[PDB]
């Protein structure tokens, strides 16, 4: 109905208030929904906004719920769901908006709470319970770059929006460019990567990824989906080893990992981000910065240093041991079905952890000792960094530190798994024979790179600025159409169904030696993962680079287990050229089968939203264990039915248009 | 005539273009005055912004000295006159405007230029030029905090006047009120004095007594100013004693002096402001902070710890040797008279210094050292933190730190001078036998504090937000009205003319006695100054808070000297004790003939020294107050009591 479109008009501006009008349309609200500030002259403001509007929607009083706790958190105030104390704020609004039977009711409902609460918070619980009720489904949730441009974009340009806007005409409007490389100088090395850590696409897709795996709220309201643990393992293990490919593509070496939380961190970090709901900037990082013992009184943070590497020795042991302890005492086994789903659920500290008062919230409570090195004790009266929010954590340089020791916690567990047998990874008559890719316009077995501005809208979340357009120009990393060309013989007598498992890894080292599994498995990036059916004797297989299952469209982001930004599936490389394997295996599909119907959807990739995930094996299949005995590097690891082809990565720094 | 007016319309709304109109006028700007964005539209535009203006004022195209340097300076960055780069762009457009013939050229250079330089640049180089000028004297320039209100108030105002400006209709607007006390919570002990700090009032006449008598390159005409570098030791020096005074009314010790630049800064400093101009925030500083070496590039500053302590180490030794020297190499000698003003122009470094090379720039390297600690070889590409701009230096705590520390060094200058003889500091005939207070509804020698609300129109400085008023609440200590009453007796047989000079200072010390002097003359702070007719016999002489010469009336600080509702101490609610003392000199010994405080345009109107009875140690004998007091000399207890509630301006 006509209901849907118009809670999209909620996302409209954030911070004016719902009686300015949304759109081409205006809310007709009840008196009573005014807001104490604004009740008092309600007369000459329902009418002083009416004009200019083609739609009038009217909204219904009702009852209402006790929004007490929803309006506890501060209107001028930063929102967080790693801080306990918003997440049981948060988790009792989601649950007021989902508990509103009719679609009208939480329209109603939304209009009221709307300019009482926290415009960080309604937003999130607002998209919650919109992804997560039936009448709701199948709805476009406008990108939270576009009602919330300070979370994404250097505050400079906000005070150029607003004279562009105000002195000049619509249609004349001159797109804004967004700084890129702006966060720091050549003197810090790190500077080089602000193409993965600063880039829109990625921050979104991790944004949105704990917006559908949520760790806190109702197993139905989304906390228990299929392999939700393990996914949180592989999906941020893929984020170090995508960024630990782009490292070497900038002349650095791996990620350092957290060793221990008392020696300083030497990267400081500066995001220059300015939140306009907050109206005040993050704070920034300075070099050497050491993690305090936290007692944010308000925000109902009391914890120590000691308490976190408490949890850590604890999980170490239980990793070790090869079985945790529930609350009640029963120990349940980490084997190898399971067992990495339990850990990442124990780890990241999920309502799903068989023990959370033993082995903690380890992940989330890192995030929070080191957004609060600044402040730790609340007596600067300051919000936390940037490490806080999910939705710029990945901005920092000590994300991907604190990210990289989590997943050794898990690898002390894969280690521990029994190695994959020559049997278990052959695929009786299979054999891939060859795999090559083609661009246009380009050599065989090379893939291009180079920088690319894309236009947004940032209309939308502009609040208080004069209407109109307001187009903004991102720079960011973009590759040139490819396909790969796979050659598979049956040799059976029968059609073979098979999963084709396609990754990429650097060939050699930092120091430039052909790279040995045990180093080389860890940097293996997923690039594609599909169904294909083989006729007897001879197949060529083709698959575009746009068709991959890791990655998500452009149209989506703008307009693994979640999207991945398209133009960040293939890594930078070298302008002289950087040499990767790139590897397939074809896989038994009926052992790998999950027997279930799907037509799927996600983040609003097929989807996945459907109750399982859609292959037996374990995420990061061929290359999560140990190499069986004699096995040294990947060409003596390959069986018949996988394959490898030596590609080369080269940049080409030039601003490409979009066409 | 009219120009002298329209000029005041270039600070009306700074990032505003000057073609937008400003007030009830218009400029009729050239199409080669508009900017190159704005240039290909201008027929879009002229028109556009001509409607709703009474007045159009036409500006006559000149040829405009090369505004490379003045444009050097990026228009989203912050400015500050303590980095040497920014010195050298500023005293270069200054130079442009104080060069241009008539008042038809200034107006149209300024108009050209306005869009084209940094906001706040440009805001200090015409109010130099305009104070400085021939034909704009007298000249009412709009306070810094109208036209620049992001350097005075928390940042999370300016998201509740948008809305409240583009949402409601003019008149039915509510005023806003100013957060107060916003910066740090009770964890933090220095948080009690936000009142001062943070004050409006005094970060205004720190701002301003810069403008007036600044130490840059410039030219020399505008920087020699009669004993501005006495004036540097004693304005600054007063800062602190009112600081130190208003610590003891919050159950706080004296400030400590910045020992050496080695150790951690243990108080840390978030302002919660946001630069509207560099549309950034001021970074913050961090508890245990250390001052690391700078290595600013594109500022043009390369300065390690050690050279500020090698300056500091040489400062030192000249100090003790009792002399200077000058690049030359003669020697300059620090003695009674003109000592303390050569120590001051050395320390600052103002371009009076008699070696500059030698001596350095110690105190303004210091106020760059402490707001670089975040981000000192600029990898971060960070500005600098609040105490690197004159504007702003005030609102930190480690501002009285540096500023104690510096003291202490002119000290080491001033127990070098001969005590003042039992002789120099009499007045043979004059005799004070009393000093008292009487504030309406209350007891004798009783002062009494509280706090109060004012309204302030930060219209012209909101940038792109609906025209309308835009009233923003200020808190800020205030006193009840008093008046002093001091009883000389003349037996002289003739008309005596004297200066009355009035101090205050705590009364007893931590373990609760009476005060030492060697302590007390450093807590004594300057209440008024003025001359007096005396005739034979006995004379009741009577003196209003108001006429204060220490002080300057609430309308100028809102529409120059120190805020006249920061003239008392706040005290406690039991009552802080406290020692008023006056002094009668010779005033024909003290007279300088000529046709206050920190900011007199003419020369200084007093012979002696600032901070006169106290700056020098006590003569032999003398001990306490009680005791160094002579017959021309009155000391009375009083006590002052804080109200914590809110009174109205009236
Ligand atoms: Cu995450
Ligand atoms: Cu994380
Ligand atoms: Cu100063
Ligand atoms: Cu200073």
């Amino acid at each position: 109905m006509n209901y849907k479109k118009n809670l999209l008009l909620l996302y409209d501006r954030p911070r004016e208030p719902i009686f300015m009008g949304k759109g081409k349309s205006v809310f007709d609200v009840p008196d009573n929904y005014l807001t104490d500030r604004y009740r008092p002259i309600g007369p000459e403001i329902q009418n002083r906004f009416g004009e200019l509007a083609e739609e009038r929607i009217p909204v219904r009083s009702i009852a209402l719920p006790d929004l007490r706790i929803p309006m506890s958190l501060g209107r001028q105030e930063q929102f967080s769901l790693f801080i306990p104390r918003h997440r049981k704020i948060a988790a009792r609004l989601i649950d007021i908006f989902m508990g509103m039977r009719n679609i009208e009711e939480l329209q109603s409902c939304a209009v009221f709470a709307r300019d009482r609460i926290n415009p960080y918070l309604f937003n999130y619980a607002l998209s919650v319970a919109l992804l997560h009720r039936r009448d709701t489904k199948n709805l476009d949730l406008p990108s939270v770059v576009e009602v919330f441009p300070d979370k994404y974009v250097d505050s400079r340009v906000f005070e150029q929006i607003r004279e562009e806007a105000t002195v000049v005409p619509e249609g004349m409007r001159m797109p804004i460019v967004i700084p890129k490389d702006f966060t720091a100088s050549d003197l810090d090395e790190e500077h080089r990567l602000w193409y993965f850590r600063e880039d829109i696409g990625v921050n979104l897709h991790h944004w949105h990824w704990h917006l559908v795996y949520p760790f806190e709220a109702s197993n139905r309201a989304i906390v228990d989906k299929d392999r939700r643990g393990e996914l949180f393992y592989y999906m941020h293990s893929q984020l170090i080893a995508r960024y630990n490919f782009e490292r070497f593509c900038n002349r650095l070496q791996r990620v350092k990992r957290l060793n221990n939380l008392r020696e300083p961190i030497a990267e400081g970090y500066f995001p220059k981000l300015d939140s306009l709901v907050a109206s005040r900037t993050w704070p920034g990082r300075v070099d050497n910065a050491v993690i305090k013992d936290l007692n944010r009184e308000l925000d109902q943070i009391k914890q120590d240093v000691s308490d976190l590497e408490r949890w850590i020795d604890r999980i170490y042991e239980a990793v070790h041991q090869g079985y945790v302890v529930d609350e009640s005492g029963n120990r349940i086994f980490l084997d190898e079905e399971k067992g990495i789903d339990i850990l990442g659920n124990i780890i990241e500290s999920s309502i799903l952890s068989p023990n959370r008062q033993l082995y903690g919230d380890m992940h989330n409570v890192g995030h929070v000792f080191l957004s609060y090195t600044h402040d730790p004790d609340h007596r600067h009266l300051e919000s936390f960094g940037v490490m806080g929010d999910v939705a710029t954590a990945m901005r920092d340089p000590v994300f991907y530190r604190w990210h990289s020791f989590i997943d050794d916690i898990f690898q002390e567990h894969k280690i521990k798994l029994p190695a994959y047998t020559k049997s278990q990874l052959t695929y009786e008559g299979i054999s891939v024979t060859g795999i090559i890719v083609q661009s246009e316009g380009a050599p065989v077995n090379t893939l291009h790179t180079y920088w690319q501005q894309s236009d947004v809208d940032l209309s939308r979340g502009m609040d208080f600025v004069p209407r109109g357009n307001v187009f903004a120009r991102f720079t960011h990393l973009q590759h040139a159409p490819f396909q790969y060309v796979i050659q598979i013989d049956n040799t059976s007598d029968a059609q073979r169904m098979g999963f084709v498992r396609i990754f990429m890894a650097p060939k050699n080292d930092e120091r430039g030696q052909p790279m040995l599994f045990r180093d080389q498995r860890l940097f293996m990036v997923e690039m594609d993962k599909f169904l294909v059916a083989l006729r007897p004797g001879a197949n060529r297989i083709r698959r575009r680079s746009n068709e991959s299952t890791v990655t998500i469209p452009f149209e989506r982001t703008f307009r693994c287990g979640c999207g991945w930004p398209a133009h960040m599936l293939v890594p930078k490389g070298l302008p002289e050229g950087f040499p990767a394997d790139l590897f397939v295996m074809v896989s038994n599909y009926e052992d790998d089968r999950v027997v279930q119907d799907l037509v799927g959807t996600c983040n609003d990739y097929c989807g996945v939203r459907d109750r399982l995930y859609p292959d037996r094996k374990a995420m990061g299949f061929p290359f999560d264990r140990l190499a069986r005995t004699g096995v040294d590097r990947l060409s003596n690891f390959v069986t018949p039915n996988m394959a490898i082809q030596s590609v080369n990565v080269i940049h080409i720094d030039k601003t490409v248009p979009r066409t």
